[PDB]
């Protein structure tokens, strides 16, 4: 290019050889300057028309806009001035000021233009500053040196340029800041560029979640573009276009076949709609992958630079700077790709998840019947979520190929054909990783059966805990479950070990691959000598090639799963839409309801369920339809709703329609929500229906009658109750036509009468509403306007009740972690940690040997390399290719035994503690939490936690190995770590304190989407009747969107951490490399290799140490919950040293002494000084009012409730001094509720197998249950289902009687044994009790008095006191409470 234009030298390569080297000034003022100025005038208009083409409301002139404006003005003054000195000479000397004059004017114009838009400091302007400082600094330093060197000939130019440069820095710093607009809820459209690429605008949420826990309202609205209303609209148009084009394709195929479902269209549709956001990434992965290969190729310069003491310093420093800048651009250009490629994740899930719903309301029933509710919901729960994950890394279907192919090429140059073996090992490890993953999968699945078996046994145990306590059977199940758990563990060990090898064969690959490649290359040709450049630019490349070649087998799974999951979706959205041509809604024709010789069928190609139906009804006619089953009673109403397919003839109606189903559909929420059904609250109407529906009293006993969580998961109502609610909903809405479906199905006759004459009848709410009622009840026909009896296909009678039908009636805290570690055993944790440390020491040891190996090339090369030296250096590196192998395999493996054993203690603690807890524990807390807490956590502490803990320690020592390795060369770096360490720790302390929350908010707000869809598809037919469809769509969007604002704010939070680590992972590779350049003298060329080649991987590892630390910090909450219960208090010891005589009790005499007891210390005394003496063989009945303390007395006899006062003595021995078991085995009780345990019938009778079958069979004979068991196919081995669901209530009670007769205790307590047993069985129970237990003390509690007249004495309990006690005859004579009850 021209040089006379500057009258100097453009290129003088001699200027780049001396240590003091600077670029030629002419080139420095003519090419560098043309970049930014060329940058503007080339992209000025687009960023100008794009501003005026779309016009926004001009905003206020904030303080910054003035400062950002005036500063550019000052540049114009300086730019104008420097033209004055020049004019008051080289051509370049005067044109350059002119160029700035024009440009400064323009940049002023734009900077005012941006004010209108929302994103004030966009990328275009903000980059021009950064690109006009890098291309400006070179000029800055040249002037500094020349001024310093003492020229002072161009000082006039220098001063003006200095200020011009200084202001340029100032403007940029202001550019990054963004004005806080009025609301702009999401700070994603107002954040300035430099704040929207380092995600510094998310700083608000993170420090907000550190003190005050987050909530749905504290997360910014999603956006104005990702709103599901927009996405559904956009995707719908493309979806419709492709489908119709796809439909045409099928027609040609079937036409050709003449001479199936339209497939392979969905994936095409998504492309045609998102090709902006798909393309802004493909042009952004390259810019990230290309910069992934500048970190290694620059490291070669420093190694090469340090290896020669006659290399100019500015080569090293410029390399150190680029090694930082070339890693910042990758960092920014990568995160800016994840956010831009995860956005495509949710933005595609919503486009489908929210678009499946809109098709659910339209799918023709003929196709809907193919599905079920359970699978349809999954169609957007797991089937439509695989589209997220595939879209989350769809771009790694070629980036991996590029990274692998390109990386192999770079490696090939440095090493040569030897590298083929190095890449070979990675190829070889792929299948090894694959095979074990499956073999682990089968074992995991094979274990699920055992897990289900344990829960089924346990879920029943907790409910049947009461009887468990009476007979002290606990140890039998303790062993019964312990054996089951032990069987599970033997399977578990295999699973953990198989996972150990997977970690081992992956954590060891980088160590082994180097050994193979650094052996073949130095073993093939004696000439080859490993040089520092050749090694540490290869060891680093493998760590870059490892990820793509170690994930490609995994990704292929996702991209193959999505090809079947997506296949289902097309088969769904492509379903034929329901046709409404058979029904026409209009008010023009006078009649209300009209039929035209129509016919309907439940199945398209089979018999017609409705034949030549011609019904014509006018407004206000209460018409009823009756007939037998199969004539089509329910079909007509179904036909009207349009949920049926006609054969011919049209049926048209007038006005709106209301419908009531025979099978009730109840929307989740409250009674008000269900009845109101999306309309305002009219108290007059609302109360009218409540009374007219008889629900006003039905809301009394309900805990939340006015507002209760009716529906699934909250409440269960009677069959009529839900029917009552449904008809209330139709009545309140006050529509034109009303269609009923047998409201008299499951309601009281009087109640049915009430509603009929209060709602349906002429006096009812709907006096003149066209009403159609279908049912089989003949009661209410006389009050009906017309009764069209439905014959077998058509009608028979067209008239009123008395018109024709009446003739004849003939068809009418860290402390937790220690607790977990305490379980795993401090002995093995010591060696587990130690083995890892010896592994790291070998790793740092391995690198040091490599350094002392490459050093040989300085000496040997021109001189031949002795075989002895070659065979040695290779050998040692091999002996350290195993020292790292052994100290890992013997490290992770010894851990697997540790973790499994820990899972064997925690589980053992619960059973040996929960079963010892008092009944108070189980009553207060719900049975659900115990099952869940002992289903997930106990499953979490063995299935996932150990897999996570091991990966944490192996990465922490990974970081320490690097930092110790860096410091070993340059001791000064120990200073730099303290700032970086604080920065990193202070980051983890924030991110993990929030990313844990925002994941909870995601799950808590995801379930409603599915629950809502399930409760819509189930209740679809009702919705179409009321035509409330549009209400639901707008009600599903506002619920699906409430999720995006949670997932999205999680992705960004997961992104704001990546930048502040990759910046820490660069401040540690930059400050490390810089110290190498400063300390040229003391560090040989090779030593810079391992120090700086390993530091390049610290950036990635610093993520895993934080990513995992989130899982551990959250997963371990599981073991904390388990820890809570094992520390719960427990009842008294089962066995005490003061054992009674083996024959005790001998007589059965029971004595009470001012006994007092209470359910809880906080509650009032329930027994208030009971004092009585029960003689041997005394049959006592206990009577009283409910809650008087009858039941509490029984619980005390077995010491279930500890004595608050007094005492109880049996056969002269105070039971409070005996162990509970020793007491309980000698007492027999027949519980009110005969609960049974799943398993063999023999087990239920005897859990310890302490009795022979002959004894069992006799006991059954006395229980009168022998015959039934003998009839059972397996006899004693018959399997009783859960809670004995397969046995009648009487049978279970008789079975319980069998238990009692077998035990043969001197004392027997009866607790309402015949309350729910038929008289015939009660006599059987009474007879055997009288005969079999004629020698044992009996205490009988029963609401049936007649069962107590036979007692020797009767005890009257009222309000916790004994009012009367005497024989039944004496008490009857005295006119007391017992006399009143008997009367």
């Amino acid at each position: 290019m021209l040089e006379k234009f500057c009258n100097s030298t453009f290129w003088n390569s001699s200027f780049l050889d001396s240590p003091e080297a600077d670029l030629p000034l002419c080139f420095e003022q003519t090419v560098l300057v043309w970049i930014p100025l060329g940058y503007l005038w080339l992209l000025a208009p687009w960023q100008l028309l794009h501003v005026y083409k779309s016009r926004t409301k001009r905003s206020s002139t904030t303080k910054l806009y003035l400062a950002k404006q005036v500063f550019v003005g000052f540049l114009l003054i300086l730019a104008a001035i420097e033209l004055a000195l020049v004019l008051t000479v080289p051509a370049v000397r005067y044109t350059n000021p002119s160029l700035y004059l024009g440009t400064w004017l323009l940049v002023l114009l734009i900077q005012y233009s941006r004010q209108w838009c929302v994103q004030k400091n966009s990328w275009f302007l903000s980059l021009f500053w950064i690109l006009s400082i890098l291309c400006g600094t070179f000029q800055f330093q040249t002037l500094i040196r020349t001024l310093l060197q003492g020229d002072n000939s161009n000082l006039a130019y220098s001063c003006l340029f200095f200020i011009s440069y200084g202001f340029q820095i100032l403007i940029l710093i202001f550019s990054a800041f963004s004005e806080n607009n009025e609301s702009s809820n999401n700070p994603s459209s107002i954040a300035s560029f430099l704040s929207s690429i380092t995600y510094s605008w998310y700083d608000s949420i993170i420090l907000k979640g550190y003190k005050r826990p987050l909530t749905l309202e504290d997360v910014w609205e999603v956006d104005e573009e990702m709103k599901t209303k927009t996405l559904v609209s956009k995707f719908e148009t493309h979806m419709k276009r492709e489908l119709q084009k796809a439909r045409r394709a099928l027609q040609r195929r079937q036409e050709k076949s003449s001479q199936d479902v339209p497939k392979s269209w969905l994936m095409k549709a998504l492309f045609k709609t998102f090709y902006m956001v798909l393309l802004k990434s493909f042009l952004l992965k390259l810019v990230n992958d290309i910069f992934t290969f500048v970190s290694p190729q620059l490291l070669k310069l420093l190694i090469s630079f340090a290896s020669d003491r006659d290399t100019y310093l500015w080569i090293g420093y410029l390399c150190a700077i680029l090694l930082f800048t070339a890693a910042l651009i990758q960092s920014f250009c990568l995160q800016c790709y994840f956010q831009l490629c995860f956005k495509l994740g949710v933005k595609v899930r919503t486009a489908i998840m929210a678009s499946v719903y809109k098709k659910a309301l339209t799918l023709s029933n003929l196709a809907r019947k193919e599905y079920t509710v359970g699978e349809t919901v999954n169609l957007m729960s797991v089937d439509a979520q695989k589209l997220m994950d595939v879209t989350n890394f769809m771009h790694m279907l070629w980036s991996s190929v590029l990274q692998i192919v390109l990386s192999i090429f770079f490696l090939w140059r440095e090493l040569g054909p030897s590298v083929l073996a190095g890449v070979g090992v990675m190829v070889l490890v792929i299948p090894i990783n694959a095979i074990l993953s499956t073999k682990s999968k089968t074992i995991q699945v094979k274990n699920m059966k055992n897990k289900d078996k344990r829960l089924k046994i346990m879920n029943e145990i907790l409910s049947g805990i009461k009887i468990l306590k009476y007979f002290a059977w606990e140890p039998s199940f303790r062993d019964q479950v312990q054996n089951l758990r032990k069987k599970e563990l033997k399977n578990l060990l295999a699973f953990s070990q198989l996972q150990c090898v997977v970690i081992f064969v992956f954590q060891l690959t980088p160590v082994l691959v180097s050994v193979v490649t650094f052996s073949v290359y130095v073993l093939v040709d004696s000439n080859n000598i490993l040089d520092a450049q050749k090694a540490f630019t290869s060891i680093t490349l493998f760590n870059i090639l490892r990820f793509p070649l170690s994930m490609l087998p995994m990704m292929i799974s996702s991209m193959l799963q999505a090809s079947v999951s997506t296949e289902r979706l097309e088969k769904y959205l492509g379903g034929d839409d329901l046709d409404t041509s058979a029904i026409r809604h209009d008010c023009n024709f006078d009649k209300a309801m009209q039929f035209s010789e129509a016919s309907f069928t439940w199945e398209h190609d089979s018999e017609a369920t409705v034949r030549d139906v011609n019904l014509d009804i006018m407004a206000g006619q209460l018409v009823a339809v009756i007939g037998p089953v199969g004539s089509g009673k329910s079909s007509l109403i179904s036909a009207m709703l349009g949920e049926m397919e006609n054969v011919h003839g049209h049926i048209t109606i007038k006005g709106t329609t209301a419908y009531v189903p025979q099978q009730s559909w109840i929307q989740n929420g409250t009674i008000k929500d269900n009845i109101l059904f999306g309309t305002e609250f009219n108290e007059k109407r609302y109360q009218q229906v409540l009374e007219a529906c008889a629900l006003l009293p039905d809301l009394e006993m309900l805990p939340g009658g006015d507002l209760a969580e009716i529906g699934e998961k909250g409440i269960n109502l009677s069959g009529g109750q839900k029917q009552r609610i449904s008809l209330a909903r139709a009545t309140y809405q006050n529509l034109d036509i009303y269609l009923l479906d047998d409201p008299l199905s499951a309601v009281d006759a009087h109640v049915g009468k009430h509603i009929f004459n209060k709602v349906l009848g002429p006096n009812g709410l709907l006096k003149g509403k066209t009403r159609l009622l279908v049912t089989h009840s003949m009661h209410f026909l006389p009050q009906v306007d017309e009764i069209v009896v439905l014959g077998n296909g058509t009608i028979v009678e067209k008239g009123s009740y008395s018109a024709l039908l009446a003739k004849k009636g003939e068809f009418a805290k860290f402390s937790i972690y220690l607790e977990y570690l305490q379980a795993i055993g401090l002995f093995s944790i010591f060696f587990i940690i130690l083995a890892f440390v010896m592994n790291s020491v070998a790793f740092i040891g391995s690198n040091l040997w490599l350094s002392a190996w490459t050093s040989d090339s300085k000496i040997f090369n021109s001189t031949d390399y002795p075989a002895s030296q070659r065979d040695m250096r290779v050998g040692v590196y091999g002996a350290l290719g195993l020292a790292q192998g052994i100290f890992v395999f013997i490290a992770h493996f010894w851990s697997a035994f540790g973790f499994v054993h820990a899972s064997n203690i925690l589980h053992k603690q619960l059973l040996n503690n929960i079963l010892r807890a008092p009944m108070r524990f189980f009553d207060t807390t719900p049975t659900g939490r115990i099952v869940n807490r002992f289903a997930g956590d106990i499953s979490t502490v063995d299935d996932t936690l150990p897999q996570s803990l091991r990966s944490w320690i192996t990465c922490f020592l990974g970081i320490i190995s690097t930092l110790v390795m860096i410091c070993m060369a340059t001791p000064v770096f120990t200073i730099i770590v303290i700032p970086l360490g604080i920065i990193y720790v202070s980051v983890q302390m924030f991110y993990v304190s929030t990313s844990r929350q925002l994941r909870r908010l995601d799950s808590v707000t995801r379930s409603p989407i599915y629950s809502h869809f399930s409760e819509t598809v189930s209740g679809l037919p009702v919705i179409r009747a009321f035509e409330h469809q549009q209400r639901f769509l707008k009600h599903n969007e506002v619920r699906i969107d409430t999720n995006q604002k949670c997932v999205f704010s999680w992705i960004t939070s997961n992104r704001w951490l990546a930048i502040r680590l990759e910046l820490v992972g660069n401040l540690t590779v930059f400050f490390s490399a810089l110290m190498m350049v400063i300390y040229r003298d003391t560090l040989s060329g090779d030593t810079v290799g391992f120090v700086l080649s390993n530091a390049l991987n610290i950036t990635q590892t610093l993520n895993w140490l934080v990513r995992m630390t989130s899982e551990i910090e959250t997963n371990i909450v599981a073991v904390e919950r388990i820890t809570e219960y094992t520390k719960v208090e427990n009842e008294a010891p089962w066995v005490t040293d003061k054992r009674p005589p083996p024959d005790w009790p001998s007589k059965g005499k029971i004595q009470f002494n001012n006994y007092q007891v209470r359910y809880r210390p906080e509650l009032d005394l329930v027994l208030r000084g009971i004092t009585c003496d029960i003689g041997s063989m005394e049959k006592i009945g206990v009577v009283g009012r409910t809650g008087a303390g009858k039941s509490s007395l029984t619980n005390c006899l077995f010491r279930i409730l500890e004595a608050a006062g007094g005492q109880i003595i049996i056969d002269g021995v105070d039971i409070a001094s005996i162990g509970l078991h020793d007491l309980r085995e000698k007492l027999t009780i027949i519980p009110q509720d005969p609960i049974l345990f799943s398993g063999s019938l023999r087990m239920n009778l005897d859990p310890f197998n302490n009795y022979s079958d002959e004894e069992i069979w006799k006991a059954l004979e006395l229980a009168h249950l022998k015959s039934f068991v003998a009839s059972l196919q397996l006899g004693l081995s018959h399997e009783v289902t859960e809670a004995g669901g397969n046995l009648s209530i009487g049978q279970r009670q008789l079975l319980c009687l069998g238990r009692a007769l077998l035990r043969k205790s001197k004392i027997l307590v009866l607790d309402e044994a015949t309350a729910a047993v038929d008289l015939e069985t009660d006599n059987l129970i009474q007879t055997t009790i009288q005969n079999e237990f004629a020698h044992c003390t009996v205490i009988t509690i029963a609401h049936r008095l007649h069962t107590i007249m036979d007692s020797d004495k009767v005890m009257v309990l009222d309000n916790g006191k004994i009012i009367e006690c005497g024989s039944p005859e004496e008490l009857l004579q005295i006119p007391g409470p017992f006399y009143f009850m008997a009367k």
